[PDB]
């Protein structure tokens, strides 16, 4: 069954600093013939559906791993996203947080 799991729940950044967060999934189930698709979304205060700061490191796909980077995290980043991965019409879903830490 294609499912997706988060290795890490909870991603703790400094501000300033790259993030990867890593959502695997059975690749094994996926066709770039049928398609896939894999998308970050933040849960609250956003009006993309998709994060628009994040981008999606390609070359880790065919290793099941949807990896969405951050090269320079800000306190907005912070808070819940859930990650999806679509394989035709299979989809599975996680929740990570991104906790951001600031020194003043
Ligand atoms: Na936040």
């Amino acid at each position: 069954l294609f499912t997706v799991t988060a290795p890490k729940e909870v991603y703790t950044v400094d501000v300033g600093s790259s993030v990867s967060l890593e959502c695997d999934f059975d690749r094994r189930e996926c066709t770039e013939l049928e398609g896939i698709r894999a998308s970050l979304q933040k849960v609250e205060n956003d009006t993309s559906l998709q994060s628009e700061r994040a981008t999606l490191l390609e070359e880790q796909l065919p290793l099941g791993k949807a990896l969405f980077h951050i090269p320079s995290v800000q306190v907005r980043d912070s808070g819940q996203y859930r990650c999806l991965v679509i394989c035709g019409a299979a989809w599975d879903y996680k929740y990570l947080t991104v906790k951001v830490k600031a020194s003043y």
